[PDB]
């Protein structure tokens, strides 16, 4: 019969495979529009007719063969689909899927297409990535090689559409939890893949080592989208955990690496090029690269601040007012009582209508710029015990467990809690410092262990011997941490049986981490949380996670500056000649090193900012004066260096030459958490 006369529908399908047609949008668009209706009901009808099925015997609901299914999606790889044809071909395929006996055919055809297509790429990609950095700077590239990447009738767009539709089939509607992400991995795995991904790394790192008039590293934009589509749902979370050692070599073997260990190992060897694409087209964070947000480590500081700015709240309508008449001698309390509840939600929408006592409008408006600075200077208010100047050093302020004495400290925290956000709400650089532990209370992170050594040797010395050498249950040291409560020093049971349970070789980490947590978390932290409550109220926790505990300081205090000569001369060497000749090349590269690169380094050995003045010979820490002295320590000679801001101990395991020490120091400064922190 051929079904041509026994079913009207097949007539239309017979159109699809006619060269005379399918070279136009309207014809394809209109035919797809028509098919959108029958298939919509066709899927509904049979699926909706279980017991009262008296309609299939009337219309003869067709049966779908091999060529009944392949024909619908044979055009998704055609040279005519626009961004209207696809948006309906996808819906056609989805609606048709619900009919029995199709999903297997769909998947088999899709993987066949994938294997068919991902073989011309490598035959061509090798051609391109072998050209970059092979002629000169100032020359051009034979368009024919680029002619295969530029036209919308390329191959990449197909390699993106195919994966898009696979996801949509296994994504659209249904339940994400009900999904079966596991098998999704296999389908791409069944695809040959591999070489294409691995052969791409030799093209996305071939622009950082050359220059060209064409340059334009955006040509390989399509793929990179797909390479993120593959990882879009795999885990992209908790797989980043690595570090341990500094590799100091690329290699980039990407044969298979399954499809869940392809995300984080990739995107690291290529960080310079990736970063220098957002700063040229900042709109590339709401689409193609939208996923990178879940990899904070891979985004430098500058792009992060901008991406934070535009998204922040650019939807308001000016600020009505803020009639506050502080006399400039009370400030803090006058505002704590005058701002009462100035539309907390829209409290941001209030300009500072403040004059010192009788002054006028000069040097433009917003002269309160200094008002905040003096506020910060007056925020500490040494008379009040709301904080402590970090007994370890006056340069910073401390949670000050004795902050509960102040009768009305509660409302005060919210004021400064939201006021600090106001400076963040604007572009200000008020000076403030609270040391790493205080910052970590904001960003979701547990307390650190090594901080005790430098933050407060007192209790670390109580455990300095313990955790090594003498940690053999020789001492008892019943569990639970010493408790100060302005009275009876009753050691409060950390665990349910802290007093009864001893800190044996088994109860090591729990007791140690909770004792450390008690100092930094069981303190006025609850009262200081009031400072966070307003800050959290003003800005959501998710809105700040893009940064880390280390860079929140730089957000608060303007990017600090630093010279070279003072740090070059005001130095000290212990069993060392200031270097092995390796720090020397880094000593020169410090000028090459970015201010952020330099600035972060100071935080590693001090963690306070606030350039000490006097030429770095003024190193007032715990002893009032210090001089950071490099130490050899006869460590592993390849392990990452270390230091202690208590006295700027500093360290340098003997390295060899360029690359090794350079990147080791780079990682150390970028290490932040999991190094001198939690670890």
């Amino acid at each position: 019969p051929d079904k041509k006369l026994r079913w009207p529908l097949w007539h239309l399908f017979s159109l699809l495979d006619r060269k005379l047609i399918t070279d136009e949008s309207v014809l394809m668009d209109l035919l797809t529009r028509i098919l959108q209706v029958c298939t919509k009901t066709l899927a509904v009808l049979s699926t909706s007719s279980n017991g009262k099925e008296n309609l299939s015997k009337k219309f003869h609901l067709p049966s779908f063969d091999e060529d009944d299914l392949m024909k619908i999606l044979s055009i998704i790889m055609l040279d005519s689909c626009t961004t209207r044809v696809f948006q309906q071909t996808l819906n056609i395929i989805y609606n048709l899927s619900k009919l029995q006996g199709c999903m297997s055919i769909f998947t088999k055809h899709l993987v066949s297409l994938a294997i068919s297509i991902m073989s011309k790429l490598k035959s061509a990609l090798d051609g391109l990535s072998r050209e970059v950095g092979t002629i000169t700077t100032g020359m051009e590239i034979n368009s024919e090689l680029l002619q295969k990447f530029t036209l919308p009738s390329s191959d990449q767009a197909k390699l993106l559409k195919i994966l898009t539709t696979v996801d949509f089939l296994y994504t659209h509607k249904r339940k994400e939890e009900e999904r079966n992400v596991k098998d999704l991995q296999s389908l791409y795995d069944k695809m040959n893949g591999g070489p294409v991904w691995s052969s791409l790394s030799e093209c996305l790192s071939q622009f950082e080592k050359s220059q060209a008039i064409n340059t334009s590293a955006t040509i390989l934009l399509p793929l990179i989208e797909s390479l993120m589509v593959v990882c879009r749902r795999s885990d992209l979370s908790q797989n980043r955990n690595t570090a341990v050692k500094y590799e100091d070599a690329k290699l980039l073997d990407f044969s298979k690496t399954r499809v869940e260990n392809l995300f984080f190992p990739f995107t690291d060897a290529h960080k310079k090029l990736l970063n220098q694409m957002i700063r040229s087209n900042p709109k590339l964070m709401s689409g193609p690269f939208a996923l990178l947000v879940k990899n904070p480590k891979v985004l430098d500081f500058d792009n992060k601040r901008y991406f934070f700015n535009a998204k922040l709240k650019s939807d308001n309508q000016e600020r009505p007012k803020l009639p506050i008449t502080v006399r400039r001698e009370q400030v803090f309390l006058d505002s704590y009582r005058a701002l009462f509840f100035k539309t907390n939600d829209e409290i941001k929408n209030s300009k500072l209508e403040i004059t010192f006592k009788g002054e006028s409008g000069v040097d433009a408006g917003g002269v309160t710029r200094e008002w905040y600075q003096v506020l910060s200077r007056q925020m500490f208010n040494p008379d009040y015990a709301l904080f402590l100047p970090v007994p370890s050093d006056k340069t910073t302020f401390h949670p000050n467990r004795t902050s509960g004495i102040n009768p009305e400290h509660l409302s005060f925290f919210k004021f400064i809690g939201m006021i600090i956000g106001k400076a963040i709400r604007d572009q200000c650089f008020l000076d403030c410092h609270f040391s790493r532990e205080v910052y970590k209370n904001i960003l979701g992170r547990p307390v650190s262990l090594k901080d005790m050594e430098s933050l407060d040797p007192d209790y670390y010395k109580s455990l300095v011997w313990i955790l090594e050498n003498d940690i053999t249950d020789i001492i008892e040291e019943t569990f639970s941490v010493e408790t100060d409560d302005y009275g009876e020093h009753k050691v409060i049971n950390l665990i349910e049986g802290g007093k009864d349970i001893i800190v044996t070789e088994a109860n090591k980490q729990d007791y140690v981490k909770k004792v450390v947590e008690y100092k930094l978390q069981t303190s006025v932290k609850e009262q200081m949380d009031n400072f966070l409550v307003g800050f959290y109220a003003l800005i959501s926790k998710d809105l700040i996670t893009i940064f880390d505990e280390q860079e929140l300081e730089l957000l608060i205090s303007g990017l600090p500056d630093i010279d070279v000569d003072d740090w070059k001369n005001n130095t000290t060497y212990v069993n060392y000649t200031a270097t092995c000749k390796e720090v020397s090349y880094f000593w020169r590269a410090v000028r090459s090193f970015d201010a952020e690169e330099r600035a972060k380094l100071l935080q590693f050995v001090t963690g306070t900012s606030k350039v000490p003045l006097n030429g770095f010979k003024e190193l007032s820490g715990v002893n009032g004066v210090c001089k950071f002295s490099i130490h050899r320590d006869f460590g592993s000679s390849e392990r990452l260096p270390s230091s202690h801001t208590c006295f700027n101990q500093l360290n340098l395991p003997p390295y060899e030459s360029y690359e090794t020490l350079r990147g080791s120091l780079l990682l150390a400064i970028n290490e932040g958490h999991e190094g001198f922190g939690l670890a």
